[PDB]
């Protein structure tokens, strides 16, 4: 409350240490579904199905442009990424396979960086 404050987190590393961690995701070989936007001229469904669509290459121009104001932000986007494959694809699809693995891929460099 007013003049008493909580010791915070270091977070003076957070936006290379972020940048690092999506860097990882970049070049995971399962990564091929998310490293760009969705095709919504081309791909039935997607546009209304999934009100928030997000992908690889847009939260990159998002982290180098100032968009993030906190590293939780961050991880929104990218669970954002995963949430909205699990919305639209098969559990048993490639796509729907991929995504859990970068799901659990991600997760756990989130905890070993941050927690
Ligand atoms: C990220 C993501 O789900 N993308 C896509 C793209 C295209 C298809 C399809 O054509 O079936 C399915 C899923």
């Amino acid at each position: 409350s007013m003049s008493v404050k909580k010791p915070k987190r270091d977070d003076s590393k957070d936006l290379a240490l972020c940048s690092m961690i999506l860097t990882e995701m970049e070049t995971h070989e399962d990564a091929w579904p998310f490293l760009l936007p969705v095709n919504l001229k081309l791909v039935p469904g997607y546009k209304k199905v999934i009100k928030k669509p997000m992908d690889f290459s847009t939260i990159r121009e998002k982290l180098s442009s100032g968009q993030y104001p906190n590293l939780e932000t961050f991880a929104l986007d990218v669970r954002l990424v995963f949430d909205n494959c699990e919305t639209f694809n098969e559990d048993d699809s490639d796509i729907g396979r991929a995504g859990h693995n970068m799901r659990k891929y991600f997760e756990k460099k989130w905890t070993d960086t941050f927690k």
